[PDB]
């Protein structure tokens, strides 16, 4: 379950720095190459709508892994909450047991109350 | 005074708007025009500069006569003040005497503790 969704959670943070240093190394050489020449305004605004397109989408994937970390945080105590589970329910038929023994023993104790079903009823 | 000072600033409420209008109208002349041709580069980057240096110095302008009223107001009291202190001045000056008058009064009921002096004391 998780092992593997964690996985891609890493894989994806992976790219997405790869991502956010090449978005950076453009909008670095963009400067650089067009104050050269502002003529070439095509160019330069467009790779700088480029530029911040990434940037945008850089913030967004960190925030969507911050929000799966949770959701994988949450299966990945699977197991812990199965078992926490099977006690509570042998808890709840045990309970079950001893109280179809109380109710047993409150009618043997009214039929009959002899002193030894009251020191069953305790 | 502020008679005066009070009809520049009116007079520069009249220019600071004359200009916000103009402004205005280049702001969209420029805007439905240049959209035509985005190739124009310069015409359209320098009049968009042109429109936010008017628009601030508009604001500015407005901002600067709000606080100027408030030393025309300040202005405007002079003669209030001066008369307030006129009277301040002749209180004064009446302290004073009555101040003299009981020094007086005092020496001469203690050097001749006549009755009369007591009542001029009160």
């Amino acid at each position: 379950g998780s092992e593997v969704e964690i996985l891609k959670a890493l894989l994806e943070l992976k790219k997405s720095t790869a991502e956010l240093k090449r978005a950076t190394a453009s909008l670095r050489a963009i400067t650089e190459e067009l104050k050269k020449n502002p003529s070439e305004d095509a160019l330069v605004e467009h790779n700088r709508a480029i530029v911040e397109h990434n940037a945008i989408i850089v913030e967004n994937n960190r925030i969507i892994a911050a929000v799966l970390m949770l959701i994988v945080v949450a299966v990945g105590m699977t197991q812990e909450i199965k078992k926490a589970l099977e006690e509570l329910v042998a808890s709840t038929a045990e309970l079950k047991r001893a109280t179809a023994s109380l109710r047993a023993i409150t009618e043997e104790l009214k039929k009959n109350p002899s002193e030894d079903a009251l020191v069953e009823h305790n």
